[PDB]
């Protein structure tokens, strides 16, 4: 069955086909949409049909499909899974998954460079000191001195569950959030609960607004451990305004590199418990979201006053005024630094040519829209003209528990 | 079963059991979301069922489910539809049925004035003129003087499908839309074609940025007639800006009252085919949408322009800034004629009241999230940071083809 998207600003109609390739669920039903819900061991017998499907897709991609390489392939593996309930991707295979669980993560705006991952095989990774010299690694090599580069860790694969390797960060790089005595928090709010937990794992605390985590990683199922990522390898842009020169003042800075850590890869039914991955900015993620959400940094006021707006009522629309100035501040200081960001307006721009093209050569393109759409200036952007449709291919990047929620502290 | 929806910035959770009363379809299955897509007569036995719900809830509503009266009815309107092949609805039911259309609508965020709707029943309606009449007293009583007054207009419902009353345009009150020789577009191109028809119909256009269209009536399956509306009944308001005196000069307005009249409300299975509507507009539907929509009057570069702004390059943000300029300048204007108005961040943030009190009281409320996120500054509103369910509840209010695509001179 065929299903078309339309574009309502260019009446451009697109036929997908790609989805009927779908076989995992999106939470919604025939009388139900859960669009906008945030979140809606394997055994031989599951594990046999998922590894087929991937090499067939694999082969096909190399067109070598019904190949001897092919057969043998698929042999080697089940022969593998009977006589281990499990199996080893070739390095190959492993780079090819990667690339296109980046290639199927619907919510993601930057695909268009899908193609260009560069893959870091971590699986011969035994202890959290190694995780960390290949998270080093990966942070000096994506940071490039600015130019970044999209890259990916993959560490190894989980086995029966109990020897799982984590990075307990949610991204490499994020500043400490304490909650103070008053009530109020110091730094970033959404890490206070993992901040905690760094603290009690023996994490000395500089208790500043701006303080980079600690990694804490676990390899093999064991407990965590604390490394300090080298400053030298953590690029900071200091956030200052073209025009207003008390926004420097204001005291405010990022990272330059946003490096996703919670996340599971799963290729080939083999679950990646830890595979850390890092692109660039958009610039609204942190504009917009990491300053401006009540439940973040929360400058609006603040911004708002030094600019003298009218805030006595809201029809004034001073927090979108102030929106749009912390964002134009937070592009042109990550240019004036040579820092690898995107704009909104291009970043979906670019996402629209990807997703054509995706169409035509793939017969589709799995999109949320909720995620899609930039937070701020939505209509203005051609995302939000644009219909989609939302299905989980694989490979994919899901999302998974906490570790200290599952966790079985050995001591 | 019981579904849970999460607010991400205030921790809030509700839970949403009304979703299980739910009976139309969403467009999405179990393997596919369409949420973001635009668009995803009956017989006796089809007619009964819908009937009976419908009585039932409303009886329920009223605090006598399973009474004399609610039986009565039942049996009465069971034995109307075998005779007539349909039925009447009272004048109490028409008035519930309207409240929870609007009460329904999963794409509306002013819902929390649901239960405030004034409803017109002009089922004794029967020509093009008696539905002209109808719709300036519906202007006029809506429009109030700038006091804004929501309310709704329910012509005659459907009978055999070649007897059904339908209001042409896409709302009372439209600006018409004209192809110039420039190959560009005079006026609003959303309505360009519509524009043709009328003109077509001898409607002598000013051919002007801002012409109010003509209003083409069909009554009873006739063919479709033409009507001006009194031009003292149609509030418009000059866009100014409470800094840049030049934005006058831009030489823009826009009508004061908001009025769907292309949609069809079904209640207890019956279709009322011509149901105008109207409330009072959230300023950025205007000033975002409207105004800056690159397929409508795309005033942005203008905009910018005169704001001297960097246009160069796209991280300037000068799109974004003069956005939010504009939509100042619309709540201002309006705010200034005393016609009513709502910014983003009031409504949005009276709609999450509104489900909090929904969910307290009904047990949840269908929400379609791409639709009440505003068009500008999503996250900065409350509704971004709530998770919401979309499910289909009836009454509604449902979309429905061009009658030009279906009309037959
Ligand atoms: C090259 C630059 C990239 C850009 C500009 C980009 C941009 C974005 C943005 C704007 C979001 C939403 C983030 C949020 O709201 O928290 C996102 C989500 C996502 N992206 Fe990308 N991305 C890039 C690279 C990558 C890479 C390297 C991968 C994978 C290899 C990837 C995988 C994903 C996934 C799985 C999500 C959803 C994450 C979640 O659910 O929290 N992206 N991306
Ligand atoms: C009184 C103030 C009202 C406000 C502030 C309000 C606000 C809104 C807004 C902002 C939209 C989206 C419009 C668009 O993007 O095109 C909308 C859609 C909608 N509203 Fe309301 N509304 C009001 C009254 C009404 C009334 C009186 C009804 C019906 C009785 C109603 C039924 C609906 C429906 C069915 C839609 C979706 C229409 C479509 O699919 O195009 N609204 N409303
Ligand atoms: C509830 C709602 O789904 C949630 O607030 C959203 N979060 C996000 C979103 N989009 C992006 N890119 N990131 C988010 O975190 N859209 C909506
Ligand atoms: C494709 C997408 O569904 C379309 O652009 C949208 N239109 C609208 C929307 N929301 C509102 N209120 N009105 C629209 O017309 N959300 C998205
Ligand atoms: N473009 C990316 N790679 N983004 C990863 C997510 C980063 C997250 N949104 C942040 O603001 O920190
Ligand atoms: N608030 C309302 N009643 N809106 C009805 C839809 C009007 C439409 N969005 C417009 O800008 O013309
Ligand atoms: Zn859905």
């Amino acid at each position: 069955r065929f299903l078309k998207v339309k574009n309502w600003e260019t009446d451009v109609v697109l036929t997908d086909t790609l989805h009927l390739k779908s076989t995992l669920e999106t939470g919604c039903t025939e009388h139900i949409c859960m669009g906008s819900i945030m979140l809606p061991v394997r055994t031989k017998d599951q594990l046999f049909p998922l590894a087929k499907e991937f090499l067939d897709q694999y082969y096909s991609s190399i067109k070598r499909f019904g190949s001897k390489a092919h057969m043998d392939r698929l042999e080697e593996v089940n022969k593998e899974i009977e006589s281990t309930s499990t199996y080893q991707l070739k390095d190959t295979e492993l780079i090819y998954g990667a690339k296109h669980a980046w290639r199927n993560a619907s919510r993601c705006v930057g695909r268009i460079q899908w193609s260009k991952l560069q893959v870091f095989d971590a699986r011969d990774c035994t202890t959290a000191h190694g995780m960390f010299n290949y998270i080093c690694n990966h942070v000096k090599y994506a940071t490039n001195k600015g130019n970044l580069r999209s890259a990916i860790t993959i560490f190894p694969q989980r086995t029966d569950g109990k020897h799982d390797f984590r990075v307990w960060n949610s991204q490499l790089i994020r500043y400490a959030g304490y909650k103070q005595p008053d009530g109020s928090t110091l730094g970033d709010p959404a890490n206070v609960q993992f901040t905690e937990i760094c603290i009690q794992q023996g994490w000395k605390a500089p208790r500043g607004r701006f303080d980079v985590l600690p990694l804490l990683l676990q390899a093999n199922g064991n407990d965590p451990e604390l490394f300090q990522i080298p400053p030298e390898l953590v690029l900071e842009v200091p956030i200052r305004h073209p025009k207003f020169d008390w926004f420097k003042d204001l005291g405010l800075k990022w990272y330059g590199l946003p490096a996703v850590s919670n996340m599971l890869l799963e290729i080939g039914g083999l679950e990646f418990s830890a595979c850390p991955f890092s692109g660039w900015y958009m610039g609204t993620e942190i504009g917009v979201r990491d300053y401006c959400d009540n439940s973040r940094y929360n400058i609006l006021e603040e911004v708002a006053k030094k600019m003298d707006l009218d805030m006595r009522k809201t029809s004034s629309l001073w927090k979108d005024q102030a929106l749009v100035e912390i964002n134009i501040a937070v592009l042109y200081s990550f240019q004036s630094d040579k820092v690898t960001i995107v704009d909104h307006h291009s970043a979906t721009e670019s996402f629209i040519k990807h997703m054509e093209n995706e169409y035509r050569c793939r017969g589709g393109c799995p999109a949320d829209w909720v995620w899609i759409v930039p937070p701020m200036s939505g209509s203005i952007t051609p995302v939000f003209h644009q219909e989609m449709l939302n299905y989980r291919l694989t490979p994919s990047f899901e999302y998974q528990p906490d570790p200290w929620n599952t966790h079985v502290w050995k001591g």
